[PDB]
């Protein structure tokens, strides 16, 4: 029934079919999926983002598949260390940053068998305590919003500068507003040290309103005076308007401030007709009565699914 696979472009149906068959089978079925993902054709192509998007919590899966794509990625990751394949460097997939590199370099602890592997994708990619980077975080949140033209994200920025203490949430603002005016959900991504900050900008009919989501521990009146200050220059009135929630998740998840940024804007970018007040608040409350474990899913897949934007 896989002989479809070899027929012209496959089906996403028979894409289900290959993972059904992987899913009840053994050796053979998990080398012939490597096998399938390794290609440089449309099927190879298909076939590893479907695998990747198991691998990362787009798509949901049984829990026997998790522990095929587990043993897939240590079949990938002895691929990509064996001298036959460093001595092939024409091959594409081995060399670039691939979602195959990806999900190869995620079948050990040893990071003496990922320092190629990470040189070739971009140091220990695959921690669950990484704080993002604003290239990383810009290329994930940005291309994340592609298909919502209502929404708009901005590169991540720090809200002071070290050598002349400016305000760049302020700057960014006024270029923002002269360059393209506020969209209707406007998205600042600010930096305060450790932290990141999600600031939403929304109108509410000739009416502008903040909103900031912090998900560590609370901010300083100082943090929160310069961040107002800035606020003000899109169009809010007194202080009073400004709406911080803050609400620390970062217990079980080390480090996740730019990942609760991105999860955020797609909560956001799927329930457009709604309030963001509401929205980000009901997660925040929702994520805290999950277990360790739920949390500690949530940080492993987010980190996957944001890094896929930093991958070919
Ligand atoms: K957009
Ligand atoms: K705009």
């Amino acid at each position: 029934g896989l002989e479809v696979l070899f027929q012209g472009p496959v089906s996403d149906e028979a894409l289900t079919l290959l993972f059904s068959a992987v899913e009840n089978g053994d050796q053979n079925c998990i080398d012939l999926l490597c096998n399938l993902a390794l290609r440089n054709d449309d099927l190879g192509h298909r076939v590893e983002k479907f695998l990747f998007d198991l691998f990362s919590g787009k798509r949901t899966g049984s829990s026997d598949i998790d522990k095929k794509i587990n043993q897939a990625c240590l079949v990938l990751h002895q691929i990509a260390n064996n001298d036959i394949t460093k001595d092939n460097t024409e091959w594409k997939k081995l060399h670039a940053p691939s979602r195959l590199l990806y999900m190869a370099g995620s079948a050990t602890t040893d990071l003496s068998k990922k320092i190629g592997i990470a040189h070739k994708i971009m140091e220990n990619l695959w921690c669950g305590a990484r704080m993002l980077s604003s290239d990383e975080l810009a290329a994930a949140t940005q291309g994340l919003v592609q298909e919502s033209p209502l929404l708009s994200v901005n590169y991540p920025i720090g809200l002071i500068h070290p050598t002349t203490k400016e305000n760049i949430l302020s700057t960014q603002l006024l270029e923002k507003i002269a360059q393209s005016g506020l969209s209707h959900n406007e998205v600042f991504l600010v930096n305060t040290g450790d932290h990141w900050l999600l600031c939403l900008f929304y109108k509410l009919a000739e009416k502008i309103k903040c909103l900031i989501f912090n998900t560590y521990y609370d901010l300083n009146e100082n943090t929160k005076q310069e961040i107002i200050e800035a606020a003000k220059i899109a169009g809010i009135s007194e202080s009073d308007e400004v709406n911080f929630i803050e609400m620390n998740l970062q217990n079980n998840v080390p480090n996740g401030c730019g990942l609760f940024c991105y999860h955020t804007i797609q909560l956001l970018s799927n329930a457009g007709q709604n309030d963001p007040a509401t929205t980000l608040r009901e997660f925040a409350e929702n994520f805290l009565t999950l277990s360790v474990e739920e949390q500690a899913l949530f940080n492993t897949q987010t980190r996957r699914q944001i890094y896929e934007y930093s991958l070919q």
